[PDB]
């Protein structure tokens, strides 16, 4: 029941992803050392994985079938807002839950709970963030529903700041409606029960996380000696 053009927007966001996401994480021996002891003595490191990842997620954000078409301004506006939350996306694809830690390869780049609290955040946002990496992770989307639900995350009409809300509308509602379709016909069941309301569901999570981020951010920054840690892409992206 999927029509070619819907196959389009597969073959376009699997290959978008592809280019911007690497299974071997070579990348990471880029990145500052990482220091496990210790106060923040890992927010250079991961400080850096996350610019890292925010510049892929833009190279993704690109690829997305009809975000050219936005006005440069809605661009700025919707990765500024959904980079967070694809970035703790497309990490639930380095997720395990059988230590509860993001696992790239060696034990030196796999990230668990008290790395993340040795970042700089305290565990009101650890929490739910970990909760939502296994419930993400219990899903076991399909690679295609994965890069569907990351786009979709991407061209939200209601972000702040969203001037041409319409538009943005009728692209994500192309994206939204090649997910639906793809659960009927190629995620067969049990795994096919209410799928789609549930990966819906983890957007309102991620608004959530956004929104505790954000904010507990706010207070990682106001010390002119942690926003001395950071990127000059994290600062521009995060706010100012
Ligand atoms: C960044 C990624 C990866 C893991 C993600 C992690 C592990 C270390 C800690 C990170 C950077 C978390 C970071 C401390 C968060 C954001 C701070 O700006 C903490 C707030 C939770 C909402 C978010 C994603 C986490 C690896 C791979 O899956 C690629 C992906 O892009």
């Amino acid at each position: 029941k999927l029509s070619e053009e819907q196959q389009h927007i597969i073959a376009i966001l699997l290959d978008a992803h592809h280019k911007t996401y690497d299974p071997t994480y070579a990348d990471f021996r880029d990145f500052r050392p990482p220091v496990r002891m210790s106060p923040l003595s890992m927010l250079p490191h991961l400080a850096d994985l996350v610019s890292y990842s925010i510049q892929k997620v833009i190279g993704f954000a690109k690829m997305i079938p009809g975000f050219r078409d936005l006005t440069s301004d809605d661009q700025i506006v919707l990765l500024k807002s959904s980079a967070i939350e694809v970035i703790m996306l497309r990490s639930n694809q380095s997720f395990t839950m059988d230590d509860m830690s993001w696992d790239c390869g060696s034990q030196d780049y796999k990230y668990d709970v008290t790395d993340v609290s040795k970042a700089g955040h305290t565990l009101e946002l650890i929490e739910p963030l970990i909760k939502f990496q296994v419930g993400l992770k219990k899903l076991n989307l399909h690679e295609e529903e994965h890069v569907l639900l990351m786009a979709i995350c991407i061209v939200s009409p209601d972000r702040p700041g969203v001037q041409d809300a319409k538009l943005v509308e009728a692209i994500q509602d192309r994206l939204s409606n090649t997910l639906q379709t793809y659960i009927r016909c190629r995620h067969p069941p049990p795994g096919s029960h209410q799928l789609y309301a549930k990966m819906i569901q983890k957007l309102a999570d991620l608004r959530s996380l956004n929104e505790e981020h954000s904010k507990q951010y706010r207070s990682l920054s106001f010390q002119p000696e942690n926003s001395m840690k950071l990127t000059p892409l994290v600062l521009e992206v995060f706010g100012n």
